[PDB]
């Protein structure tokens, strides 16, 4: 009685499980005692979860909150939801109770599902509850009764909604279009094992999962408790035979600081992919020199299109390079840089706001048509057609070869001088004893460093940097704090 | 210097010319002395036209008016425009000068192109002019100078704009999604020769072209001057070895009236496809009985998605059948019937307004965001996501098996009784001497018939029909008048 997506219609289920046919006994997951789960065994688990979910009587478009990190069972659940046209809302179990309640209030999901050993204890009676594990999907409280109205699942149906409360609605057509565009780049092969570090609630995790499974490669989910300690992290990558390591730049900071010798021993690592924020070039040059046979790729873009561009870093990174390129949009993507007059920037080295034409565009912000209209805007180069672009909120400029360079959030840019915090941080990272450095503007410029004479550090900055870029104050901190998704927590540093 | 669509990106060029690689010397066109043009020779002509167009310096999204009917040269031009990301605006040369000027005023195209022997003589100086033929694309007046701003062509770029002044903007992604969905139905094979009758300006012509060329079949364009005379029309289908005949129901009316014996001699015809309006069942039963080995398919939908459903008629058509089904939406399409309260209709036999979820959706109405917002509306079953549906303007109901039945335009539906003009016309078509019949409401009910005693014809209606369905007046006419696209011209009949 439940609708199911047809094989010919864009849908995560069919996209990620195609290798169960062409290579059933190849590994889809490697986990640690190292264990593998084949494509065939993954599809079996998806199909068993989907049979159980289909019993609950949910209509296509009914929302399922999936509280999990990246595991074989969580990926089996999101693929079962996919097949049934039930958009999933991934939430990491580290999400505070109040923030989850805020998501439940706005999203009004039919069902909340967590792992058998999950610890969420406080979900409202209107929301159904279930636990998933080895033993199948187990309903605790059934979702409320309803009538199904949707006969057939389409490509524009919602695959997932990313909540940060801002909810980015992605369609199956959009996410599959991003996977097809990156598969065309041959980043990885079926013999790769992709170590993924991002929380499931971050679309960088959903990118890694669909890249690996769509290619017929293996996914090696790195638990947060392994990632947080440098020798433990390196032993996990070695034991699992990871060939590719994906994550935000911060995943390398402890290893580079405490264990560079053991990092250099990861002889099977063929590639590193980072995204979500700038990689400090002194840290990136350190990593590149420890692993000379790992290709490093810089991934750029936003939840609103999943991503935009994937750009191999130069080998070696020029010692005087100020900014890595974010390259050229993927095939089928296009960028216009518009100035503050709404007009195209063609001039080399002049920043404008990225307006993106993408086949992977979000459907809209959940219950926020006004926010949608400010971001998905009429194409400024073709305003009479009805075609929309993503007004990205990002600045960038082009080089002599048409390649892009990211230039910060439009809304987050001293003495009539634009500060480049990356330039301040670069010069402090080059000061003897400084391991890490983050600069921020309260406008007053403070730097936080992981190690000390502040006065010697200021004069060292003043040797190369203009007056407006010299930090007013330099504060020693034990750690650079991170957001749940692994980005620099500048709001936390502002508090001290 | 001109941008060109990449092979991996949805685009008419790559879609329609794939067979130039897999089957270069197979026929793409059959024309009449019967001549063929191979896939390889078509791609050569497209590439030569595209090289010439690329010289003009147009930017992606710049509009090209293509004044032509369906010919190898016109199809080569629309594919050259496709490759360069220049949306084409197809206009039939039968379009009156005033109507073309109205289109030029609103669309503001960069270029107007017509055939070497075309007769349009009055195009404004701001619009560039060119003629295309055997001898290539020939510029008469260059388009105005501009700066190109678009670096890369995407799938959401506009392929064409259909003007009726209402302009339906279609994307390459949308039109290719319709072709892929119909290719999945195996209507035709590469050995088919598809006789196409629609003017190029009607998207039924664009459907036939992409179906044939996407399949690797041959297209047999039927000139209007061959279509208008029944023996001439039948000799053309026989000489060209047509295996499939596509067109609006009116293309059969003269043949059925004057030449049913010769129609029965079309031994190579394996299939008939009609769309755009109801086929009067007495005429459709006549045709089906003359050509018992031709499959007949009923195509339903609107320019706004190109089409929705393709439904083989029953063989034979039940003599008591009142309404042909419009079946089930294609794979990847979905219909909700909503009532006048905006709520889903689940009840068998109750009409509601078709709301369509389609991968082939139009981008919007040209320069009419208000009309766009009244037609591409928030999904009424999922209004908080941002997902849109097509509010079709069509009524339909479902049968016991979930199949649809078209029930007229919502806006165009006597004594507190809904009139079904098809029922009036059916009973008059069954009256001895009546060849054709059209009923219309001025509300006063008039019927126009092609042949006579009006009084005997009224009493014959009154034998089976309720009082409110008996025509007030019956007028003998020589011909049922048609619109340029071949539909019943009810506005013309209203004038008499
Ligand atoms: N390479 C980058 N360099 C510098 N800044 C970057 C970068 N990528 C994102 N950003 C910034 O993050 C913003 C996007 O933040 S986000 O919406 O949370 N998305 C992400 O961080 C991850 C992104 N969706 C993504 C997914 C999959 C693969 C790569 C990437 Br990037 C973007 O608009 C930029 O401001
Ligand atoms: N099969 C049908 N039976 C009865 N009515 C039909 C039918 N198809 C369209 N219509 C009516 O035409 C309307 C659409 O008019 S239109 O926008 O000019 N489109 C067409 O006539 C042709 C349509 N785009 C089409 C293209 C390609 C293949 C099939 C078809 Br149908 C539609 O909304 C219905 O009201």
């Amino acid at each position: 009685r439940a609708a199911r997506a047809r094989e010919s219609v864009d849908n995560l289920y069919w996209f990620m499980l195609a290798a169960a046919n062409s290579a059933p006994d190849t590994p889809a997951f490697v986990t640690r005692g190292v264990r593998t789960l084949s494509y065939r065994e993954l599809r079996t688990r998806v199909d068993d979860f989907a049979a159980a979910l289909a019993e609950l009587g949910l209509d296509v478009d009914d929302r399922v909150v999936l509280e999990a990190n990246v595991t074989p069972d969580a990926v089996a659940m999101l693929l079962a939801c996919s097949l049934l046209g039930l958009p999933f809302i991934p939430v990491s179990p580290e999400t505070p109770s109040g923030r989850l309640r805020s998501i439940l209030d706005t999203a009004e999901p039919a069902l909340f599902a967590q792992a058998e050993d999950g610890g969420r204890a406080d979900v409202p009676a209107t929301v159904g509850t279930a636990r998933f594990g080895a033993g199948g999907l187990r309903v605790e409280r059934a979702p409320r009764a309803r009538v199904r109205h949707r006969r057939e699942i389409v490509g524009t149906d919602t695959a997932y909604i990313i909540f940060t409360p801002k909810g980015v609605v992605m369609s199956h057509r959009s996410v599959v279009s991003l996977y097809r565009a990156i598969l065309e780049q041959g980043l990885i092969t079926p013999e790769d094992r992709i170590a993924t570090t991002s929380p499931l609630q971050f679309d960088f995790a959903l990118f890694d999962i669909g890249l690996a499974l769509g290619t017929g490669a293996a996914l090696v989910p790195v638990p947060r408790e392994e990632l947080n300690w440098p020798r433990r992290f390196l032993a996990f990558l070695g034991d699992t035979g990871a060939t590719q390591v994906h994550g935000v730049p911060s995943i390398w900071r402890p290893v580079l600081r405490h264990e560079p010798e053991l990092l250099a021993g990861l002889d099977r690592v063929r590639g590193i992919l980072f995204g979500g924020e700038d990689f400090p070039l002194p840290e990136l040059r350190h990593l590149q020199g420890l692993l000379p046979h790992a290709r490093i790729v810089n991934g750029y873009g936003a939840t609103e299109s999943m991503a935009c561009s994937f750009t191999e870093v130069p080998r070696p990174i020029p010692s005087d390079l100020e900014r890595l390129s974010i390259g050229f949009p993927l095939p089928g993507f296009d960028v216009s840089l518009l100035d503050e007059h709404g007009r195209p920037v063609e001039e080399i080295g002049v920043a404008g706001q990225i307006h993106l034409r993408a086949p992977s565009m979000f459907s809209g912000y959940w219950d926020d048509p006004e926010a949608t209209a400010r971001v998905l805007v009429s194409d400024p180069l073709d305003p009479r057609s009805g075609r929309t672009v993503l007004r990205s909120g990002d600045l960038a400029y082009r080089g002599e070869d048409g390649e892009l360079y990211f230039a910060g959030r439009v809304d987050a840019q001293i003495r009539g001088n634009r500060v480049e915090p990356g330039e301040v941080e670069r010069r402090l990272l080059e000061f003897p004893g400084i391991s890490a450095a983050v600069a921020l503007l309260v406008p007053v410029l403070h730097a936080f460093v992981v190690v000390f004479d502040k006065a010697k550090a200021r004069a060292f900055c003043a040797d190369t940097l203009p007056g407006y870029m010299i930090p007013a104050n330099i504060v020693a901190v034990d750690d650079i704090p991170l957001t749940v998704n692994g980005k620099v927590d500048r709001a936390d540093l502002a508090t001290r």
